[PDB]
């Protein structure tokens, strides 16, 4: 905790986070990703540069196509498994939760708007109001138990069932609400605050699947929540980190993860303060 | 403006805001509201003690069923005309929008959540992405054309069609997304400064039919919007104001506009604040 500290100092007054941003740039390697590129998948995708390698994707099991951009990261050292996942569009909503229904995922982590700078990034896939979201192509509905509201964030307590079974699991929906894209949080502080409160529900334990993180491309903002809750256990645990090293490792199974040399930055910063908790 | 803030300054200090907002609750008069209670009706009413008045309730024109929970309060002497109406129900979305087309409304102040303290207010009557939203039962479809999120408040553009005639208009969606009910906004300034927004819209204007102002039922938050713009209103005109008689004017048009003793207080210095930023 100490030495990343005398670190972030050096990279602060030696103005370096930008190189250090390109080194990682150009020490992270390109897996192939040709299922992403299928013709029949156009439409799964958002964005044409953000696809799930084929070594690390969900896979949705037992569909016909079981296509869907997200991608399982983990990592052993610490115990952790995140999926990581584009924002859902209007004909993947289904796909999604039936990829949380089929991996036994407990919270969804939510870090963009739906709207962001006058483009929608991400469908509306769970409902506002007490009206139940059918998902038919998949069949699963989704309803509206809870909501507690904050000033930076939002918890929705979601009732997901599988309409065929009639087996209902209760979903936790941590929705940061004040998070640009290609930017950072506010504050290490409030973005701390919300990372503990989605570790004190125990969405993050291996006694249930890999909790789903996603934003609009779930590459940046995604990929700094991971490395920063990651690294939080790594040093928990003991272990000496050197983050760059956690993060080209994380890059093997999504690529790009952190998107701005402010990102990278800011994960330091949420690291080296959460560590003092 | 100096003479309101004497008053204000009378009650705050002897903590009287009570006393007098029991005695506008005394001075308030009941009206029939009949209508609102055909048995067609009650399905179309979030709460059974929140009426429309039989004489200003507004109409739905060339319907079976011309009901919807939604009062025209018009002041007169600040050429302000609003449509005061509940959280659309599920059931309804289709006649707020028919309303909205009818009456030639041009922005929709919504001073509500869809949720709060773990009680839906409010259908989800907009839709929140690019998908559009269909009001089959009466012939009307939303789109989403804009979006702006500040601290307290966010901006829709939605553009309503009649999808019949495929006409099309745009329609200001204000939404205001700090003020508990029964409660009060966080800070006057907050409020007035998405009250001069709505102003600078044009959308209170006369050259436009009444904006539509809802919460959940309609009365507290509604109130004191309405009561607060008319009040600045009133007073830039040069009128000597006395906020008591304007709020038993309006609960002519609607029942138990303003439902609080603090938000009566909050109304006098928004109003008090209000002035002295204009001046």
């Amino acid at each position: 905790p100490t030495t990343i500290e005398r670190e972030f100092e050096e990279l602060d007054t030696q103005r370096r986070w930008q190189p250090l941003y390109l080194e990682i740039r150009n020490e992270s390697h390109d897996y192939p990703h040709r299922v992403a590129k299928f013709p029949e998948n156009r439409n799964r995708n958002r964005y044409r540069d953000v696809s799930p390698y084929d070594h690390s994707r969900v896979k949705l099991q037992n569909a016909e196509n079981d296509y869907i951009n997200a991608s399982l990261v983990d990592i052993e050292e610490a115990q952790r498994s995140y999926i990581l996942t584009q924002g859902p569009l209007p004909n993947t909503c289904c796909h999604f939760w039936l990829m949380v229904w089929q991996q036994k995922t407990k919270a969804v982590v939510m870090l963009n708007r739906i709207v962001e700078k006058e483009s929608v990034k991400c469908a509306q896939y769970w409902p506002t109001d007490d009206q139940e979201m059918l998902f038919k192509e998949t069949g699963f509905s989704v309803k509206l138990l809870s909501e507690d509201v904050k000033s930076y964030y939002t918890v929705h307590l979601l009732q997901l069932e599988n309409i065929n079974s009639g087996e209902t699991r209760t979903i936790s929906h941590f929705h940061y609400t004040t998070w640009p894209d290609f930017g950072v949080p506010e504050s290490p502080a409030s973005f701390l605050n919300f990372l503990f409160k989605v570790r004190e529900s125990g969405s993050l334990n291996p006694d249930h699947g890999p909790a789903v993180i996603h934003g609009s491309a779930g590459i940046g903002r995604s990929g700094t929540f991971s490395l920063v809750d990651t690294c939080l256990v790594l040093m928990e645990k003991g272990d000496d980190i050197n983050i760059k090293q956690v993060l080209l490792n994380m890059r093997k199974y999504r690529m790009g993860l952190i998107q701005t040399p402010d990102q990278l930055r800011f994960s330091y910063m949420a690291i080296i303060e959460g560590a003092k908790c």
